[PDB]
C-alpha cells in the first residue's frame, strides 16, 4: 500500500526550494500529528510554528548553523508541556522523570505522524536535534514556560536534492526474541562494509562520539524547567 | 491520500481476535519501523518479540492486568539500546540523561512507523505504557543488559472492536505561533464538554493523575541500568 511505500521511501531532506506549504497542507500536517496516540490522553505536547525570519535566523544558529533550519518553507518546534496541566490544577506535580519519558516518547510518536504525512504529499523534512545543545537560549527565544522545555525542531519543505536511502542495521540484531541476545560484532563489520559503500567507519564514528561527554547541560537545563527532578 | 487517511483514521485496539500475523506482515511492520529517523544514525532502540506465552502472561500482570498484552497476536517491547555500543568499545558513555532523552525520542519515531503499518494492513494496536508499573521486573525477565532499559510495549493483531476515534485538543491550543502562548481556560471547558459528548471530566481526570506521584520508581530504575545519572 501507498503507506507502507511513503515509510520505506524516506530520507532526511536538508536542501528546500523556495516554493511555500499550503494553509491546506499545513493544516492536514497538524491534524495527523494530533491523531497520534497519547499517554493516559494527558497530550502532553506543543508545537511551535516559527514563521519570523529573524526568530529562524537565531534558531538556524541555535542548531549549530544549520542552514536549512532558515531556507525550509516550514520550521516546527517540539516541546514537552505540562502547563497546560500546571494552569488548569496548581497541585500538579511534573518534576518526576516518568513525566519527561512521557514528553519525550509522545513527542516522537506525534513528530513522525507530522512527517509522514509530509511526505505523502511529496515533500521533504529532516528532525533538527541541534537545538537542545543551546536549550537554554532557544527555551528563552521562544518564550517557554515553567514544566516546559525544547526537545526537537523539524524542518518541511519542496526537496532540492534527491538522495539515496540510508541502510539500517538488519532486522536480526535489531529484534530479540523473548530474551535480549549478544551481540555478533560480525554482523556490525558487514553493516560498516555496507555504509562504506555507501558514503572512519560507521561504528567507529558513532562510538567515539559517545566515548566523550554528550551535552552535559542537559539534566540542569531539564531541572531548571522544574522537570526530572526526581 | 491514503498514508493520511490511515493516519487520521487511528484508534486504539484493545481487543484481537485469535487469527495470527503472517510472517511477511511482521517482517514489513518490522522493516517500517527501521526506515524511521535515528538521532545521529546512533540507531538507539531495540525491540524484544515476546513469543512465550509464559512470558507473556507476567507482562500482562506487571502491565496492570492488561488482558489484551497476552491475547494481541504479537506483543513487541521497545527499549533503549546503548549495549550494542558499549560492546563494541568499552569506553562509551551512556549515563548523560542526553542519551536518554535520545533514546525515548527515537523509540516514539520508530514505534508509530511500526503501527501505522500495521494499521495500514488493516491490523490494530495499542501502545503499552503500563510494562513501567513493574519496570525493574519487566527488565530482569526480558535479560535487558547494562546500558539497556524498558519504555514501553506494543500489542498487535486482527481488531475484535471498532471505537470511535477521540478528539484531540484543538490546533490552535496545541501549536504556538512563533512563542508560547497563554492558555485560555475556555478552550478547556470546551474540549471537556466535547469529551463527555463522546462518553467527572477529561481535565480533572489528567490534572488528578498528575496531582499525585507518577511512576517515583522509574529514575532510581533508569540509574540502576547506568542510564539518566547526570
Ligand atoms: N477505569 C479506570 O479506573 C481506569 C484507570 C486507568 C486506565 N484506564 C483505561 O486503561 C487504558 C489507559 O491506558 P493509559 O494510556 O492510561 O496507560 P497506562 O500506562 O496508565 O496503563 C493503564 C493503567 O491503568 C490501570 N487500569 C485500571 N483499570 C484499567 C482498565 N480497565 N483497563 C486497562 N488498564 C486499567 C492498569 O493497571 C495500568 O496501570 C484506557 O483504555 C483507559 O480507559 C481505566
Ligand atoms: C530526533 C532526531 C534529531 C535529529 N537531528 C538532526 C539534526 O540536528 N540535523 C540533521 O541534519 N539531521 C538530524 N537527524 C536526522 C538524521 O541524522 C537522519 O535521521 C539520518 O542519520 C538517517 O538518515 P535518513 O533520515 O536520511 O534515513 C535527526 C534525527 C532524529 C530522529
Ligand atoms: C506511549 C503510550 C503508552 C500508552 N500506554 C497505554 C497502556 O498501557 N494501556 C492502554 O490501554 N493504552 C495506552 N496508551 C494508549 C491510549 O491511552 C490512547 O492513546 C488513548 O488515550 C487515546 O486514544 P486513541 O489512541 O484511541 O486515539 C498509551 C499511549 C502511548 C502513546
Amino acid at each position: 500500500n501507498n503507506t507502507i511505500e511513503t515509510i520505506l521511501a524516506h530520507r532526511s531532506i536538508r536542501k528546500f526550494t523556495a516554493v511555500p506549504i499550503t494553509d491546506e497542507q499545513r493544516q492536514t500536517i497538524i491534524q495527523a500529528g494530533l491523531a497520534a496516540s497519547s499517554s493516559s490522553m494527558l497530550q502532553v505536547v506543543s508545537i511551535v510554528r516559527v514563521t519570523d525570519s529573524e526568530k529562524r535566523n537565531e534558531l538556524a544558529q541555535f542548531a549549530g548553523n544549520q542552514a536549512y533550519v532558515e531556507s525550509a518553507a516550514e520550521f516546527l518546534v517540539f516541546c514537552i508541556d505540562y502547563q497546560r496541566h500546571a494552569t488548569i490544577n496548581p497541585d500538579v506535580q511534573a518534576d518526576f522523570t516518568e513525566l519527561t519519558l512521557i514528553g519525550a516518547v509522545d513527542s516522537g510518536i506525534m513528530a513522525q505522524n507530522c512527517l509522514l504525512a509530509a511526505e505523502s504529499m511529496g515533500l521533504g523534512g529532516v528532525y533538527i536535534g541541534g537545538l537542545r545543545n543551546s536549550a537554554a537560549q532557544v527555551d528563552e527565544l521562544l518564550g517557554l514556560p515553567e514544566n516546559s522545555a525544547v526537545l526537537f525542531g523539524m524542518c518541511l519543505g519542496h526537496p532540492d536534492q534527491n538522495p539515496e536511502v540510508k541502510p539500517r542495521l538488519p532486522a536480526h540484531v535489531v529484534v530479540h526474541e523473548n530474551q535480549y541476545q549478544e551481540l555478533n560484532l560480525d554482523d556490525i563489520q558487514s553493516y560498516d562494509q555496507t555504509m562504506q559503500a555507501y558514503y572512519s567507519t560507521w561504528s567507529q564514528e558513532v562510538t567515539g562520539k559517545l566515548a566523550g561527554e554528550s551535552r552535559p547541560h542537559i539534566l540542569p537545563y531539564l531541572n531548571s524547567k522544574g522537570l526530572a527532578k526526581r
